[PDB]
Order: C-alpha cells, then structure tokens, then sequence
C-alpha cells in the first residue's frame, strides 16, 4: 500500500501537456501537425511544442527528438504556484525521486517538479505556463478534424486499487471502474476537472503509457480523422473504433503515431463535478463495456503501450500484472463475453464479438 | 451463359420502390422495423405491415408480409409511365421469363404492376400506379435521431457478376462501381438508374440471395444513433457490421440484422452518378480499403449469410453454387490477403483480416 | 457597494435548478415535456418536476403552480451540508432576508437555504438531493432534440459591476463581458464548474430573469428543435436564433414557454477551469459580439424578461437602470455597430444588421 | 405565351455551371477559394475555373475578368452531343438568338450552344467536357464547410408564369412553388435531376441571376462557414440565414461574393425524380415558407439581383415586374403574414416577423 502522506496535496486541476520522446521529428511533425492538425506553439530542430484549439497556456503536447521513443513527462497544471512546493513536499514523502526546475523543464513552462511516482511514472507539476492565442473562434484555422481540448491521459499498471488509492489520496475521484465477481478490478478512470478523467488505469505490465486523449466538438470531426487516414493511406495506423464507449459513454477513435504512441480521440462524456457523483461499475464480461455496440476490442490494445522514462531518461523497468487479464477472461482461450447477463445468444466463448 | 439483349425496347425504370419481405413474426418484425427503426405504417392488418421512410410519398418502401419462410418475395421498380409496365412484360417474355400481370396490384398501394421471376431467379416487380399518401418529410413533430428518410437500393447475391451486369445494362442500369481482382475475376458491382450510386447490386455468391436492403439517413450521427440505440435496448448483437465509411460509394454505413436475419443497411452521403459518361470505379479485390474505407475487417457472415428468395408460387429459389473466386477466400481465409497500401508489405495482411 | 463578508463563501458546484412559476401546468407540461423532451422526476396537480438526460440528482427545473408566473427559485448545489451553514451565516452578514428549511423547500431536495440576495434575486442554496437513475445510457429515449444537462441562468439586474462585484466574492470568476469606451459595463458572464457561466448579468430593469440554459451534445440537436417548433407551427416562439455566440463561442437559441419564460438551448462552449482563464472584453457597438455572424438581436430579448419573487411569493419591485441601454446604443434610431472596428463598410446606424429597423 | 416548339426538347441532365463576371480577379479569388474552398480546375491572369468536392467535369464556376459584373451563362448538361443540335433547332423555333461554338465558349467545354432565352437569360447547352480528378474522396483536401456539389440556379423574372410554362416544355418539372388566393405566383422551383431544383424562378425586375446554390454534406458545414466569415470579420457578407427553408425543406445560407452576385449554401433536400413527384404550394402569407422557423426574410433577398449579359457581352434591359411583390404583400406597409393560417396570434401586419420592420 502506498500509505498518506500527511503533507497537504497539491491542488491539481486537470491533465495539462504530455512530453513524448519521438524517434523521427519530422515524421512526427506530418503527423501531429499536417495528418491531426494542431497548432504550433514553438519548434525548433529538437523539439515542437503543440496545442489544442481551445487552450491558452503553452502547450498539451512537447514532441522530443530522442533515440528512444517513450513518455518523458505527464504533466498536470496545479491551482497555485505553492501547490507546486506541496507537490515537492508530498512527493519527497512518498519517499519518491524528485526534480524541480524553478525555470522549468521544457519552453512556455515555469516553475515545475518531476518526479518518478510510485507507479514509476513521469508526473510533473506546474502552475506556471506562458498563455498563448487562445484559437477557440478562429474558425478560420478550424480542420474538419479538428482536436479541441486535451481530455486525459490513461496509464498502465499491475496494480489497480494499489494506484487507485494513490491517485484518490491526491484527490482524483474514481468515476467508472471494471471489475469481476471474484474481486478483481481492470480498469479505472478518475478525475479533477468535472469529466470522466484526468488520468486513468488499465491493469497491464507496467509502467507504460496507454494513451493521450484530445478532444473533439462532435462526432463527425472523428468520423473525419478516419476518413482523412483512410484518403493518406494510412488506415492501418488505425488501430480501434470509431465507437462508442460504454465507460464514459464518449465517442472515441484510437490510432497510432509513428513511434506506435497511441492516441484518442474523444467527444461528450459527462459531468463528474459534483463529489456524490454517482461511479459506474462494469462486470468484465459485459461485451458493451469497451465498446457499446459490443464491436470487438483487438489484442493490441490490451497487450501494447509506450515506454516511460525515468528523470535520468533512462526506459523504466517494467512489473508484470499478476492480477487475471482482461484480455485473457473475455477473448482470450478461456474468456467469455455477454450482450445481455445470462443469455447465451449474444455470448462468446474462448473468441470475440461479431466473428 | 450470355443473357440476350431483346428487341423488345427495355422499360423505363425510375428507381428502385420498395421491398416485400415474407417475415415469420409479424409482430416481432415490427417491433425491429417500428419500434427500433421508427419506420411509419402506412397500413397495417393481421397479415402484413406497409411501411415508409419519412420522405416517400408512395405508399410504401417496405411490405411485411406473414409467411412460413423469411424469403425476399419481390424487390420492385418503379417505372416512368403505365406504358412502361406493357414495356417490361413484352422485354421479360422475349427473355423468356415467367411473368405474372395484376391490373389491381399484388400488394395494397400499388395498381397494375409485373412480377417476373428474372434471369437470375430473383422476383423483380414493375409498377407505375401508387396511392399516395402523406409525405412525411417536414414532420419534425414524428422525427427520430435515427430516422431513415429514403429507401436507396437492394444488394443481390448471384453467383456470376459478368452475366447479371450485362443483363442489367441492357435493362438500362448503368455501373458505376465494382470490384475485380488481376486475373480476370468480377466479385461485386453497383449499377443504377437513379443517379445514385445504386439502385441494385451484385455481390458473387451462392444465389439468388437477397443480401440486403438499404435505407438512407440524413446524416452521419443518424447512423451513430441507431447504434447507440440498439446496446441500450442490449441488442448490439444484431449489429453485424460497422459502422464505417466505405470505399465503394464513399457512403457511411451500418449492417443489421432483422428478427428473421434479413439484413437491412443504413447508408448516408454518396455522390451524384446521373451523368452518362460518369466515371466507373474499380477496385482491386486486395485493397483492404474498397469496402471499409477505415481498413475494418468484414465479418464472415457478411460474406456467407443471406435470405432466401421466392418464386411466383411462393416457393424458394434453388440456389446455385459460385464457381469463381469467393472474396472471403481471397482476402480474409486462410490463403487470403489485402494490402493497404499497394506493393507495400507494411501493412498488409496474410491468412487473416486486418486489425488483429 | 455590497461589502464582502467576514464570514466564508459557500463552495458553490453549480447551477442545480430553477423553480419557475407557472400558471397553467398542463400547457407548461406540454411545451417541456412534450415538444422539449425533458424526463419526469415526479408530478401532481401542483408540480412537475424536470431532468435533463446526464442529470443524476432529483431535477433541473421545477414547474410550480401559481397565480402570477415567475422565477421563485434559482437554486446553486454546494460541495458539503456544511456549505449550506455557510451559505447562511455569509448572507445573514450580508443584512439578506433568509429562511431555512432542513427537509427542503421542493421534493428531491433536503436541507436548503433561500435568501432574497443583495440584488433582489431568490437564491437556493443545497447539498442533499435524491438521485433518480441517470439516463445518460438511455438512446433508447434520446430524442433527436434531447437536452442534456442544465447549463446556466441569467439575470436582469440595472447595475452590472455592483452585481459582479457581489458574484465574485461569492466566488464566480468572470469569464466574459460586454463593456463601451467610456466605461459602462452592459453584461458579464460568470462561472463556478469550469464552463462560461453558471450564472449572467445582462444590464437592464431588474431583478428579472432573463432566461434558463440548456445544454445539447451537437449544433444538430438545436437545430431539430427549431425545425420541431416549425412542424408544430409555434415557430412565434422562436425568440432569437439558432446562432454562434460571440461571448461563450456557443450554438444557441432562444425559445419562449407558455408564460413567456425564456428558454435558452446552448451547446459547445470552452473550459474556464484555470483560475488565470483570460477574460474575454467586448465593445458594445461590436456587431459579432452577441451572434457571431452578426445577425440582428430582436428587440424583445433586450427588453422583455420574467418576474421574480420574493421569499412570500410576492413579485420584487423593478428598479430602473440608469446606465445606456444596449438595445439603444447598437440598434435603436441613434445605435450604431460596426463588423470590423472603424470600419464604416458594415457598419449599421439607427438600425440593426442586415436591413432591418425595429418595430 | 411562350409557344411550345414541334422540335424537340433536348434532353437536359442537370445545372452543370455558371460564368460569373468579375470585376477583380484576385478578389474574387480570395473568396471562392480562400474562403469557400473551391478546388481550381484551371487558372490565369483572365479567369478561375473551379470545381466541387464531388465534381468530374472540367468546373461548376468560371470567373470571367470583365469591366461590368454579370451572369455571362448559366450552363446545363445535355444527355448527347445529339442533344446540343436538337438545342439549337428548339431555341430558334422560338425566335431567340443563339451562337454555336464547336470547340467552346469557356476552357473544358467542347461543342456548345448559347442561347439568348426567352425571358433574357444566357443559357447554355453542352454535352462534351474534359474530365478531371474527382475529389470524392480527397479527406486530406476536405475542408470543415466544404462545397460538394453544384446544386441550383435561381431566376429573378417578372412573368413567373409564362417562365414556367416555357421551363415546363424544355422538360423541367414544378415541384414546389408560391401564390396566393388571387392567382399570383410569386416563385417557383423546377428540376431535371431528381432534387427539388435546377433553376427556380422568383418574381422581380428581370431578367437578374438571383443566386448559385452549392450543396453540403450536413448542416454543420453550413454552420462553419458561417463560423468562418465570423472569424474573417465578414459577416457583414452573410445577407440571409442559416435557416431551414419550407420550399425545398433544405437547410440554407444566402452569401455575397465581392460583386454582390449572391450565393447559396444548401443541404438535404428530398427525392422528386417521379413524374407524379407531388407539386407543393404555400401561400405568400405563410411565414414559415421560406424559413421555416420563421426568421424574418431581409429586404434586399427580395430586391437586389445579378445582372445579366446578352450573347454580345452587354448588359440585358431590365422589364419591371407588374405582378404583385412579395416583399410589399408580406413584409410591406400593407404586408401580412401568419403563422397559422386563420390565428391572429403570431400573425404580423404591415411589418417582418420578430420584432423588425424594414429599413
Ligand atoms: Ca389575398
Ligand atoms: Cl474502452
Ligand atoms: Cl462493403
Ligand atoms: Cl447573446
Ligand atoms: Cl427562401
Ligand atoms: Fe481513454
Ligand atoms: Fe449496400
Ligand atoms: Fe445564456
Ligand atoms: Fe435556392
């Protein structure tokens, strides 16, 4: 168990940037910039610094020329400059490895603290953030795809309620779950900012990176990403949906960038403000969970995740899941799958949905 | 073994007009049709249910008619004059087609109207005369996030595409899409009348088959709704295939499945084909894009599965075997392949469907 | 000027509800639920109370039966019971006229406080509230117009900055407003869960309320309503609209029920979370500040609004604005607007865009 | 009366394009396609030929350099290059002058006819046409308010009868139109390809071009440009709309391009390719014919139109409008209108519906 500090937590307000490190800056660039259209913040010959089309400070994503494509950084914004001293402080608790940069780390960011947390993943937090144009109503820049918010990060992790406790201690609110009759939970996903989440767990070897998710106004902007993919022939670089989540209820779409970083693209989950939000429990075997419309989610999405370095940049090593496999109980050999709880027709055994 | 184009001028045929379908449960068929679907009854008795999308202002696009096999029993034509309907009986008997001629229709809401047992086995009917009845089409009073607006065209399942295409040609539907590999094989093709990119189709097979029936939306969340609809009614299973773009018809899609597994597509958003000299399109039957535009597998049972067809006496067409290259085969079985991009390996799939 | 108390704030979530009087309950039931699709929580022959489709708590509108229609409650939901407390000590220190109720003064919610606020309003101040089954899932409801969540309100009141300044210390943040060149201030929106607004003022005789917000998913779904009302030939009360915001940057329109309550469907706005969320100045005379596509405001939403009541049901009195009226300085005879700042080409005086003078 | 021919009609497939003059070409430009999104066929120091999204012929709109703005052709696709002869014989059994180019008038048309009508307006019949990279599926060139389709041209002619029966004898059918109880029409609408127009007549001084309509896929590309002309701060050249219209039932926009020739942005229309397809009429006073909604229609929708050119490039006179006007009978001083037939209540006398009057 990760016990509580009794240091105060830092006030955190949502999900912010991610810094991924890239192995090809400029097929990066096609990617980001010309296939997903987001706006340059600043780039040089080693980096490129992206927003969304509604945010104002610096940057959601810092593109990284390194040799080894990883996430370098999950960043979240906090309320406060001094939460980023409790940041410090708690972390420093947790008996955690802790670098703070009163200039900060990467460009259009001030004052901030990495750490490697007890997850082994790369947090930093920050209040302190260079505001840009804020292109909400430039209509006149806006993609018929066009990524609008950072939505949330969803990390991989052994562990679950091990994580789970720790990211509620540091005030994220669970709002859906996957769990078994047996016990066993898979899967959760927690917030600060009033959505389904900021960051969220998926029971897997870890530490890895899942995804970033961005968002869009509608689900037609969506249905343009796959159909812009399909025009550049690159659809194999779509690797799940479009669809409809059952946790969260959002439309979502997953592809792949070059270093196989995966991303999603998200729209019109709910609000998760209040703190008697209701939280939603899944049975792993519901064949609605993932995908509403039972369409069947592929092995790779359970099996592959990116890499996450260390403060020295340096890959993490890795801790297998001793916990059952979602892959394995619903598709795998031995796995089953419901439409309706009890009944047969619409269930699947030792396959898949749909075939 | 060639179809001769007749003397007999060929019949000026509008569109494709509406489909009877003998259904098993006349009452489960309607909870699918008008409860999930929200297609409107136009007329409805212990026997059958004639419905119509929100914009038709014939009297039906689709019939229910109760029987002891689910079966496609006519897809029908509407022609340009009563004058047409004399065209089509003269250009079916020099085909040497059974006919059958109701001055006073087969069916409520249609006069005088032929049905033949075509070329290819399948129950073709032709009419001019119709009840009108309300169109529908402002009636945002009755209008459902899934609405389905229009019919737009049948898929037939028949074991040779060259010979069904030349004999639709000669009937006066032009192609405007199909799929052929490099060794001198057609799998599928799309022909018209129109202006759109279909009014019927083709797809090689074992037939004659019925694959499906296709109506339109509006737009593309229609389609997401009917989707969402189907898992919070916890029947996402009768949802076979989608929802996707596909490559042929550059139109967004959905595959359902009815209670007697008649399978019913929603369709939005092809493109204008009225012009005569407009361009065909041919894909490659590898090209992993042609169907699913997104790269998205084809289930098995889109290939395998579809319903039944009736003769004139009501009885169920024998089916016949295709001898050519079947596309599951070729591209998802365990000799198969598709590319995504062509010549390169990357991306490409081997003995299996793509995406994993 | 309203003092800020010694006493704390309340932590405010959200706007909750509204409670509106109405004085026919069958036509009011029908125009919400029957031509607006809201679900039904409960009702008698008194009241019907009203959810959206995401909502989890009791209700986000509660039609209640009365001689004289009118707003009797904007109701906010705070973060704990201890909140409410709060909420009581702050106003008693404020001089407000307070009344508390431990079990609540409508069904689904418990412990409440309402106030006669500084600027005349009913406020209602909550933590407990039953929870109903969310319908989020629930496409098999989903109309093609659905409303989705309850967004905002938005109040008449003469004297904007005196009212922000109020607001803001009970801890809104101002995240949009309306401003001249010689500093008169005609709106200011402003915002507690992280959107453009939990509650507005818009300048003008008051306290009034000037309209209740709707949220939908997509610009569609505004759209189907207005095509709904069209069909149902009661396209006179489409008020204003569909547009896109200048302020909020949201798809909108305004509808009007059946005691002229105003009816605002929005969807699309941006977050405001950050608590250094730049804030957004417009210039009154700005032709794209109000509809972005600067189509002219009809007379009516510049003028017209319902009643509000005291805490005996009794209408407040109207005090007037003294301030320039918008209305007057962008469209009426001596009102001018302009499509890009000093500009004379699209530019309006002495009418409103697109060819029109009121009428 | 326009007589009918004993020459047969040619066979017409659909609008195909139209030649606008231009007064500045690279203003012009700008707005077709830096703001529209048009895809060019082909251009220089002259012209711009541009295509749709969806379009396999050479262009859908030539933009021609010339001293005097002006519809020069409004170009319909004929089913033969038989049908082209069978054109000519027609229009010169009706009097009217007509010129024949072998090898074009315009680049990417061969063999073409253009005729002087009947009611004043620069036709022209083709069938030959270079063919060119159909964009259908091009999403890495798809723009958010992308233009799909060419859909539709609109008339401005004093005779709205006469026009229509001449337009009935060339093959077009009525599917919707105006009059009132006293046998006037006001507009009507005709197609060859099975929507609800190809070119439509409103009553006016004429002959003028009204508009060119350009399709959409969904609303919400409408909505964007829109959205995008806001953030160009010309939304002062947005003249009418978004709405949803009664004739037609599409969704629409009314646009001004540099020289005021008038644009239409227009979605989801229905299916009328039956010969029985049922012909529409609404009443002039229904004020939800021609939105839906009800939005008030603006004055200069009514009054100001394109010129038109004759086959010598000048100007054609312009014969007044005797009928009467539906502006005066609507929206006038001794206008009426309604929104349920027989109900005062939302009806409007002598002024535009919601709150203005004209100008
Ligand atoms: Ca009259
Ligand atoms: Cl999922
Ligand atoms: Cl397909
Ligand atoms: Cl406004
Ligand atoms: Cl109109
Ligand atoms: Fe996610
Ligand atoms: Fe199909
Ligand atoms: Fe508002
Ligand atoms: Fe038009």
């Amino acid at each position: 168990e990760i016990p509580k500090p009794v240091a105060p937590a830092p006030d955190i307000l949502r999900c912010a940037y991610a810094e991924l490190v890239v192995t090809d800056l400029a097929k990066s660039r096609n990617f980001y910039v010309d296939v997903l259209g987001l706006h340059v913040s600043y780039e040089d010959e080693n980096q490129i610094y992206l927003r969304s089309f509604e945010e104002f400070i610096h940057h959601n994503l810092v593109l990284t020329k390194g040799p080894v494509a990883a996430l370098k950084a999950m960043a979240f914004r906090v309320r406060t400059p001094e939460d980023v001293d409790k940041a410090e402080a708690y972390y420093q608790e947790l008996g955690c490895r802790t670098e703070r940069r009163k200039d900060g780390f990467v460009k259009g960011i001030g004052d901030a603290l990495r750490v490697e947390d007890p997850l082994g993943f790369p947090y930093e937090f920050f209040f302190e953030t260079t505001h840009v144009e804020r292109l909400h109503m430039r209509y006149d820049l806006y993609s018929a795809g066009e990524l609008v918010r950072l939505d949330h990060f969803n990390q991989v992790t052994p562990d679950v309620p091990r994580g789970r406790k720790y990211l509620e201690d540091l005030g994220f609110r669970v709002t859906e779950d996957i769990q078994d009759d047996e016990g066993t939970t898979y899967a959760a996903w927690m917030h600060r900012k009033g959505t389904v989440n900021d960051t969220a767990l998926t029971g897997g070897n870890g530490p890895r990176l899942h995804h970033v998710a961005f968002s869009t106004h509608e689900k037609h902007n969506i249905i343009q990403i796959c159909d812009k993919m399909g025009a550049l022939r690159i659809s194999d670089r779509i690797e799940r949906g479009p669809g409809r989540h059952g946790v969260s209820n959002a439309f979502y779409l997953y592809i792949l960038d070059p270093d196989n970083h995966r991303i999603e693209i998200y729209t019109q989950d709910y609000y998760t403000g209040d703190p008697d939000n209701p939280t939603i429990t899944w049975n792993v075997h519901d064949n609605q969970r993932r995908d509403w419309w039972g369409n069947p989610v592929v092995p790779s999405w359970y099996t592959e995740a990116s890499k996450v370095l260390d403060l020295d940049g340096n890959v993490q090593e890795i801790i297998e899941r001793t916990d059952d496999s979602e892959l394995e109980v619903t598709i795998g050999a031995d796995g089953f799958s419901f439409t309706r709880a009890g009944d047969e027709d619409g269930s699947y055994h030792g396959q898949a949905s749909k075939g």
